[PDB]
């Protein structure tokens, strides 16, 4: 392992940024029939959870190279327009349940969810995100955003983080 | 031009790596000093405006790149704790200012600035920013987290913005 502090590297930031890429078409193609477009009508990106700047400043730049405007809300008016809630990891599931019932009071025309890391395996409420970057076991990962008590977002890869490290704190 | 809505592209995305990375040596270098350390000591990067939020995911990557440890707050404990604040853009002076005299009240153990865009003809009061990623003219731009009502912060160049598309709006 490339780094001292992991013990498994799950997916580099060169895997991530490819699916994104297959996401993103996914989702361009699934907004073509909006007629999206800056100031009018962009996709409102709702980026939940104060680890996801990271995922959603690579995300909003892959959608526009997809062809698909947005402007960015952080949780951390919708009334008539479309919404994508972005979240960096999704696991039990109770944030997003909260975040898009919440949001739904505001009667958005869609929304949906993009997640970088699904833990399809962590749910207490069943829960199905619209669009996933990639799928982990239940094991606890940082980096990409993700944190071990504020630290470890800046590791540009997702990774399993080694237990010395958190019982040497 | 390579975007209908633009008149100049001013920064690539490339070219603003590229400076980015020499900032980061520099950075590196200053607080080599300061046994930086993940959990026990890290730089606690301040990250103000909405639309720093591209430039802080870029930066704190490229900080961990070259061994600076950090954690991100934003403003959109640090008492003996060293800061960086960090913005988009650099125009009056006004925000980075506060900012700064209100962190400082919680004495940390030191605080710089480091901004993606200074507009140095732009200051309504002097200030430095100790470490700058480029300059600009007094000119309104878009682009790499700069919005014009919202919209465009996804552009992955910084731009300047037609007046054709604020006027058609
Ligand atoms: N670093 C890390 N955090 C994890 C993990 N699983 C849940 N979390 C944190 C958990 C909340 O942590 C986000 C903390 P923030 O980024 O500091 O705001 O994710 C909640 C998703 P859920 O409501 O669907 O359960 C994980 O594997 N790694
Ligand atoms: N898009 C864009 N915004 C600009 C520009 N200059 C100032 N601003 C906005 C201005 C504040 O806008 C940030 C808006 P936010 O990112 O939505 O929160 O920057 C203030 C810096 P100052 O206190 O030193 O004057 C510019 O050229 N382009």
């Amino acid at each position: 392992c490339k780094y001292d502090f992991a013990t498994s590297v799950l997916f580099t930031e060169a895997e991530l940024h490819t699916r994104m890429r297959g996401v993103a078409q996914r989702i361009a193609d699934d907004y073509s029939n909006c007629n999206l477009k800056p100031l009018e009508n962009p996709l409102v990106i709702v980026s939940v959870l104060k680890g996801s700047f990271v995922f959603t400043a690579d995300m909003v730049r892959i959608l526009g190279d997809f062809g698909v405007p947005t402007r960015v809300e952080f949780l951390r008016d919708i009334r008539g327009k479309h919404v994508l809630v972005l979240e960096d990891i999704l696991d039990t599931a109770l944030t997003l349940r909260e975040v898009v019932d919440s949001l739904k009071k505001s009667e958005p025309a869609s929304i949906k969810t993009l997640v970088a890391i699904d833990k399809p395996g962590g749910r207490k409420i069943p829960f199905t995100a619209e669009y996933v970057v990639a799928d982990v076991p239940n094991v606890f990962v940082v980096g990409y955003g993700l944190d071990y008590d504020q630290s470890y977002r800046e590791v540009r890869d997702v990774v399993i983080l080694k237990p010395s490290v958190y019982e040497t704190w």
